């Protein structure tokens, strides 16, 4: 379990990425990583994980990715790739298995108006916590409900089990990881007028990949509370 | 000429794309939607063009595009791509000619990992004109360069001629429209620190796509007089 210990200020830079593995700098409690993360586990990928220390960096960090953000990948050529979706969509590409992302051009455009759809929900989240009192979460939850309605549309609209289809695929990986933190944020009720949302995540729930990597609610508060501290400790709770 | 006139509030909805056609909602001053313009000049695209008059729009048009927004694209067959960039790629993807992005994984993520470099211009180009004095301008003069001196960088590193190396390519579509801007707002001069990026946009000016779809100065500088006093004129301006 130790292993799995972030590196921060201080650490050695690491070695080269070896052949067979690609390499993923990033931290456990990070949504922006876990899709590329969901990724790797959906298409059976080979890796190797370096937890990062976001409130304590390593230095030679700003070397992997200039902005100091994970995810970011190194495989054993050496070459650094960052930005969750890029991330997420250079894997697709780049490794056997199940495709996540259409061939037809249309309907890989489909996916991406939809991850546009989500694009005002991740600062939202952050937002959340700048909320201080019971107002402020009433105006929030309302926020959170105008946005999740555009993604029942789409729902209501395809009558399928997932947004890319019947199975599985990319953007359910992309949005997935601020549902996960929705109920340990108490929005989950944000989903009551969106049915076919609501069912979505408890199918979602059931996919082996997201199953294989969703955080307890209890080891999300953990880190949340330090998070809030600027706690150096907070990307390592629990260890 | 006055066949370019863009529709507004009160207009009738269009029939159908016809087959071998593709259509672009677009308006003659929106970068966003020179993005898919150059990118339809580029690929030697067949395609036809309704200009949406942004300060009074068709209801029609939301149908189009929920968000109101050009360019939109929409085919024979009635399929409906929004979000400039995701235009582009839908394009460069679906029909043939030269490949602006290019088939390697990685050198495909590279190229969008530059886009992000460049995801701050267009706000500031934006809030360029909450500017009304010469200090707003001197800070807003440094923000741009902060900006510039990062793709700096990146053509420093690779020395090549244009963003996705020696020859044109998507990348630098997708950029060009706020650099062919920056003459008329008066901020050509933040290009002085970053040689390269410079000697970027006079190779650009000469490219035969570039040049075919340039507006001229005076033509812009009517459009954003128009522009800044929501006059619903501002968007056929010289007709
Ligand atoms: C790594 C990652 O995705 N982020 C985005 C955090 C968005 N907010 C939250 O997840 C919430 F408040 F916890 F809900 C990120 C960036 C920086 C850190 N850090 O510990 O400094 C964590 C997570
Ligand atoms: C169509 C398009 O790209 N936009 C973005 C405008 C960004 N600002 C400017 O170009 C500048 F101020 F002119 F420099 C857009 C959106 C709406 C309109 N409109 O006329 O309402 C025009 C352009």
């Amino acid at each position: 379990g130790e292993s799995a210990r972030s590196l921060g200020k201080g650490s050695a830079p690491p070695g080269p990425v070896p052949e067979g593995s690609i390499r993923i700098y990033s931290m456990r409690f990070c949504p922006f990583a876990e899709r590329t993360r969901l990724v790797l586990k959906a298409k059976g990928i080979r890796h190797e994980v370096i937890n990062i220390n976001l409130k304590n960096k390593p230095e030679w960090f700003f070397k992997k990715n200039p902005f100091g953000l994970v995810p970011v990948l190194e495989n054993s050529q050496g070459q650094l790739i960052y930005e969750s979706a890029i991330t997420c969509e250079y894997l697709d590409e780049a490794y056997p298995g199940k495709k996540l992302l259409p061939d037809d051009p249309y309907e890989k455009a489909c996916q991406k108006m939809i991850l546009e759809l989500f694009s005002k929900v991740p600062s939202l989240v952050g937002s959340f916590i700048r909320s201080q009192n019971k107002e402020d979460y009433a105006g929030l939850k309302e926020e959170f409900r105008k946005e999740f309605t555009k993604l029942e549309e789409v729902l209501t609209n395809k009558k399928t089990t997932f947004f890319g289809g019947n199975s599985i695929s990319m953007i359910d990986y992309l949005i997935w990881p601020w549902f996960e933190r929705l109920e340990a944020m108490k929005l989950n009720e944000c989903v009551d007028h969106t049915p076919k949302l609501k069912l979505w995540m408890a199918a979602m729930k059931e996919d082996p990949t997201v199953s294989a990597l969703l955080t307890s609610e209890k080891d999300w508060q953990g880190f949340l509370e330090l998070y809030l501290q600027n706690s150096p400790e907070a990307c390592d709770y629990g260890l």
